[PDB]
């Protein structure tokens, strides 16, 4: 289903950005 791979590709973008928090 798209409603579960969106749903692991959101995770995706997510642990990017976060780095740019910490770093």
């Amino acid at each position: 289903g798209v409603v579960d791979i969106l749903k692991g590709a959101a995770k995706d973008i997510a642990g990017h950005l976060a780095s740019k928090v910490m770093n």
